[PDB]
């Protein structure tokens, strides 16, 4: 299990993976779960061995989150080799552990006052702007309400 990013990711964008599975000298059924923080995913795929041996491992790409709070978060590949339905269970066959930061996106505040200082009894107007740390991405609008 491998990260196939650079190094500046942030919570601003999508995180793949690469992913590979295989046995010494074998072909059976074999399912595999993933995790990013939050849980297993529930429903097990299942994914066909064919390659083996000194073959590249097979193929469970397709594996992407996007992080909502920075901070040194992690993702585990875990290998099954059983149905998890409703009640069985197999075994542990293998699991794999990645670890990396992520970046946050902070935000800073410019505010005013427009007679900058009340009148004991007349209405008063607050301004203000909230600035972004980076660039939104291209395609995204960020709507706050405050």
């Amino acid at each position: 299990l491998a990260k196939t990013t650079a190094d500046p990711v942030t919570t601003d964008d999508t995180i793949a993976f690469s992913a590979g599975a295989k046995h010494l000298s074998s072909t059976s059924q074999v399912w595999w779960t993933i995790d990013y923080g939050a849980g297993e995913s529930s429903p097990r795929t299942a994914l066909t061995m064919t390659n083996v041996g000194a073959a590249a491992p097979n193929a469970i790409a397709s594996l992407s989150n996007q992080y909502t709070s920075g901070g040194t978060k992690l993702a585990t590949l875990r290998i099954y080799d059983r149905d998890g339905v409703g009640a069985n269970t197999g075994l542990l066959l293998a699991s794999t552990t990645v670890t990396f930061t992520v970046t946050p996106v902070l935000y800073a505040l410019e505010s005013a006052v427009e007679p900058f200082s009340p009148i004991a009894t007349v209405a008063a107007k607050w301004s203000f702007r909230i600035q972004r740390s980076k660039a939104t991405p291209a395609g995204v609008t960020e709507s706050i309400k405050c």
